[PDB]
């Protein structure tokens, strides 16, 4: 029984940042994630200010700004508000608990301050969940757990798969879905996230490989599009988002009737 | 046929940053990686300085440290090279090679800039090294593949691992070794480096578990223990540097003669 994004924002079980994100889905008509792979913080913040009504999500890797600061983060988390889009790190967490921890909370990056949401790597075991759980909980955070990956060889496949849907399953406190290519989880209240997305078939010359919108949401099940260069290497960006937005929506729209 | 380490130094298809480091090994009678695990430069500079003596390397954490920046490296550096040790930076890629890419070379960081050695998992598919290596080997580094976790639900195991060393020996220009917590290499140009080590049985809070250094070195085959809280939370950080040494020394002896 396929639901509505806005009729999931209300399920019982639903974190707060999931239902924050699935009402605004719904409100703007997105299930779009900007992965914003760039160097510049201007640049970010211009993509952030002019995509920002296209899109549900903005995904950051802040450790290749060249000119990070937390005030630029600052300027996100407004330009987030103002168009209404969560903030997510796609810092792929993989150490024990104890070191994540603080991979997530400090250093200079200071990640938990400023991100919706993060993701990490199931392989080092539950510990990687608990370690980020005891920064993310108070602060009303959520979690993705990467279930399966877009890259050629990718060993996130079979029992590891069904390994991140169990650790999902055991820690629904923190964490709100997964980084996976289709549908793991029956459970609605869990989000799928889906990256290596682009409108032409492809891959690139490191072991990305692309599949188009409607394959991913129609066909596999899954939620969100995450997409980068197909945007990004856009003359054009918002446009592309454009283009992305509605290929991604009309596929939901379709599964659900 | 074991060879010491100052014959695998030699190995015709040694990689030059693995050689650097047996032989240093071997001069200075120190198997030991110090894990720096500190959140301020000037703690990370005064353990490198007052243990410098007793390791082989020292592994950093630099997203942890609050007060980051490249001329803390670069005294970094001048201490490594006073003191004969390698710096690995235990970053755990764990991405899209096209990413890591950024996140070896970019940001704030730089991580290639100053860490002798890295590590990725291998999770993503060869890509992974793929990435890493356009950035390494123009820069003369070396990296290690995490073929097995230390940490309680691992699923670095059976195929994952082995799937691990195959990665490795078809990028031997780059891949100097692994980490692990026993020999998954018979390969002797290949280095083998076992976190999760303690004198005494135990573990964290988070998922950690700890096996004794003549355990590792002597009964699992390793090469080099990583050791951070062991020495760092002792009240005498050089006593207690210098017990691991003379452990995993002593079990390196024994094992070879
Ligand atoms: C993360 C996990 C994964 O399985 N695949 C991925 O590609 N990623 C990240 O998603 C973005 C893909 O961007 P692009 O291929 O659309 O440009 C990227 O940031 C990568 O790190
Ligand atoms: C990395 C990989 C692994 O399998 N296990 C690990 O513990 N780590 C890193 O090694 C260090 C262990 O420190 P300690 O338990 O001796 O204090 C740590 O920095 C962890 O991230």
């Amino acid at each position: 029984m396929e639901l509505s994004f806005g009729a999931r924002a209300e399920l019982p079980r639903i974190h707060p940042v999931a239902s924050k994100l699935l009402r605004l889905m719904q409100k703007k008509e997105t299930n779009l994630c900007l992965s914003a792979d760039v160097s510049l913080a201007r640049e970010l913040l211009q993509l952030a200010d002019a995509l920002g009504p296209s899109i549900c999500m903005l995904k950051t890797h802040v450790d290749i700004l060249n000119d990070f600061t937390l005030d630029v983060m600052k300027e996100l988390i407004t330009l987030a508000k103002c168009h209404e889009f969560l903030i997510f790190e796609d810092r792929k967490f993989a150490d024990i608990g104890n070191t994540v921890k603080k991979q997530y909370e400090g250093g200079i990056f200071k990640i938990a301050s400023w991100a919706d949401l993060v993701n990490a790597h199931v392989v080092p075991g539950s510990g990687v969940v608990k370690g980020l759980q005891e920064v993310g909980l108070p602060l009303h955070r959520g979690c993705l757990l990467i279930a399966e990956m877009s890259s050629t060889g990718s060993l996130a496949t079979g029992d590891y798969t069904r390994a991140a849907v169990r650790m999902a399953e055991e820690h629904s406190e923190f964490v709100v879905g997964f980084i996976s290519g289709s549908r793991v989880s029956m459970k609605p209240e869990f989000l799928h996230l889906t990256p290596g997305v682009q409108l032409e078939a492809g891959g690139d010359n490191l072991g990305q490989q692309y599949n188009s919108p409607q394959e991913v949401i129609g066909k596999r099940g899954s939620d969100i599009i995450i997409v980068g260069r197909g945007i990004i290497s856009a003359a054009d960006r918002l446009e592309a988002a454009e283009m992305y937005r509605k290929a991604a929506w009309e596929a939901y729209l379709s599964r659900l009737g």
